[PDB]
């Protein structure tokens, strides 16, 4: 399956705790065509772009916001796992993971150490 769409928000568990355990509403608009991904994350007034392909590295920031180096890979045909490594620092070990449920809901998790935070969006 394919995980393209303008993805609205629904459900949000831990975000304040990867947020409080680390330092410190957003939609989500993607395009894949393959294994090339798109990912815009937008709130109301904040806004990033990523693009990658899957199996290549790449540049993003962890949740806390420090610059990293991130590589994704499918642990299969519906879930993409992603590996980061800050690029300047010590850390919580960070990832995250992105999957599609067969009645099309997007499930995102953030990890920062031992903590976990599940973010789940449908299509609008
Ligand atoms: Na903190
Ligand atoms: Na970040
Ligand atoms: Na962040
Ligand atoms: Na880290």
């Amino acid at each position: 399956p394919n995980f393209s769409g303008n993805w609205k928000i629904i459900r949000s568990e831990n975000w304040e705790e990867l947020l409080k355990v680390l330092g410190v509403k957003p939609a989500v608009e993607i395009k894949q065509e393959g294994d090339t991904f798109y990912i815009k994350t937008s709130t109301t007034v904040r806004t990033t772009e990523i693009n990658f392909k899957v199996g290549e590295e790449f540049e993003e920031q962890t949740v806390d916001g420090r610059p990293c180096k991130s590589l994704v890979k499918w642990e299969s045909e519906n879930k993409m796992v992603c590996e980061q490594k800050l690029l300047k620092g010590e850390g919580p070990k960070t990832s995250w993971t992105r999957e599609l449920t067969n009645d099309g809901e997007l499930i995102l998790t953030m990890t920062a150490d031992d903590v976990v935070c599940t973010r789940v969006y449908v299509r609008e």
